[PDB]
């Protein structure tokens, strides 16, 4: 499997898991459906959204990395699936929600080689491969902010910053697209907890990287070796490599 | 003028705005045009946006208070109007941003009759009337959440804080909408400078308030005295008769 497959394959499921979520009222969608794999509630929308792709992955030898189903198949390529994120505000029609697929040649997020989030009710496309990364087919990149004074995507506020803006939108895959199309000057998650799961930042890691960002764990050590595996955890400091060290030590 | 003027003007108005933002390139929205009476900088949106709107408006008997051009016309009823909340969204190609209308029969919040919120980016309207408040032709409420752990709209948070979540989307007028179909459990602008201009807040208050929240200043103190002209200023505690007290020990 190549990043050109690896393209085609999330562009049918991205197809497939749109259409079965448009038609899908959010009264139907909001419902509680069973236990994730996770261990959080999966909601009849996540379901409905990662039987689509699921039925579509089932056909290449990979392994499935997914928040409902869990762990599941045994080939050598490793998929980081959510097959929806930010179901909350999918199930309140409040448009900023994507499905995510990181491919990689191991079970760590170093061997990486495809990122792509589609956003699920605007239809932007988001993906990085090795000839960079694009928003709806153009190249993109993060912005050259410097100063603490900047757009900040952040998870959560909990003492007075710097920030000349913050927002929390509820969808890290897509957010951190936000940080690697420059729309924000950086995506901060620094919950104590470690809430972020593999399959929420794996992509947007991948595609903000591609795009010039520098990412890296609350102390700045390398992504690499995070696991794509439900039991994996993290915490994300993502900014351009001049603005990436004043974060880090703002946050200490 | 009566209410169901108000709707036909604002849905009016509503159309023209959605029509002219959505013919208009990221890259053209962006630009600034020139310094808003508001004090802030008048992008290339926010200019398309309020013509459109002052082209209908400039037709009836009233006083507008707007954004980017501020307060004109004679009138006797008083409309606050924001051409387009959530700008930076809109530049951003972000699908939270609203065009947003309070009128009052007179310079104050307290003898308003109309509130109009419309999604320019999802097509959601959101209104209310003496009949109740509306999202799409649907009679909405507020939720009947008693506990802190609830899910909140927030500018900002400063502090630790017992919220189960906490969603800052980038327009208040929008996200006082949330907060009024009970998407969310509240919406709380606490930021100490007192940033929220009465155009932003206005016909979201309004909507909410129909919707059966309690939404009052930062000390419980009633919104009814607020001023529509560009001076006035606006912090918000917004929850259902329960949970609001709560909210208002939680931020001594
Ligand atoms: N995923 C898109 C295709 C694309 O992104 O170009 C679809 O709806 O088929
Ligand atoms: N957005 C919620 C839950 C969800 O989106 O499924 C959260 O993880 O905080
Ligand atoms: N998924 C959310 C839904 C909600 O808070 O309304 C929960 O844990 O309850
Ligand atoms: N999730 C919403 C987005 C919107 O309100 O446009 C829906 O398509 O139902
Ligand atoms: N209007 C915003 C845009 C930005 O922050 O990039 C400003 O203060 O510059
Ligand atoms: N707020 C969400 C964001 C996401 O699901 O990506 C979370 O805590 O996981
Ligand atoms: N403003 C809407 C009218 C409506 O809300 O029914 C439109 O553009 O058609
Ligand atoms: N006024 C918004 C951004 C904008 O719409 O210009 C903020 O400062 O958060
Ligand atoms: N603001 C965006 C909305 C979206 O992406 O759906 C646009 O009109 O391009
Ligand atoms: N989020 C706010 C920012 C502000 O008004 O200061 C808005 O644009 O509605
Ligand atoms: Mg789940
Ligand atoms: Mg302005």
């Amino acid at each position: 499997m190549d990043e050109r497959d690896a393209l085609r394959i999330s562009r049918e499921i991205a197809g497939e898991v749109r259409k079965a979520i448009a038609s899908m009222p959010l009264r139907e969608r909001v419902k509680d459906v069973g236990m994730g794999k996770d261990g959080t509630p999966t909601k009849a929308a996540d379901r409905v959204a990662e039987d689509a792709a699921l039925e579509i992955l089932r056909k290449e030898r990979v392994t499935v990395v997914t928040e409902e189903s869990g762990v599941l198949g045994e080939g050598d390529v490793f998929v980081a699936l959510d097959p929806l994120d930010g179901t909350f505000n999918a199930t309140r029609g409040i448009p900023v929600y994507s499905v995510s697929l990181c491919f990689s040649y191991s079970d760590k997020l170093k061997d990486a080689f495809f990122g792509y989030v589609y956003n699920l009710a605007t239809g932007d496309e988001y993906y990085a491969d090795s000839s960079g990364a694009y928003r709806n087919g153009e190249r993109i990149e993060v912005s050259d902010a410097e100063e603490l004074y900047c757009n900040a995507i952040i998870y959560y506020p909990d003492r007075k910053f710097p920030f000349k803006r913050m927002r929390i939108f509820g969808s890290a895959a897509t957010e951190l697209c936000f940080f690697a199309d420059g729309s924000f000057d950086c995506f901060l998650d620094i919950r104590p907890g470690k809430m972020l799961r593999i399959y929420d930042a794996a992509a947007g890691v991948f595609i903000a990287e591609k795009a010039g960002g520098k990412v890296t764990e609350l102390d700045g050590e390398s992504l690499g070796n995070k696991k794509f595996d439900m039991q994996e955890r993290l915490n994300i400091v993502a900014a351009n490599e001049k603005l990436h060290p004043k974060l880090l030590e703002l946050i200490k």
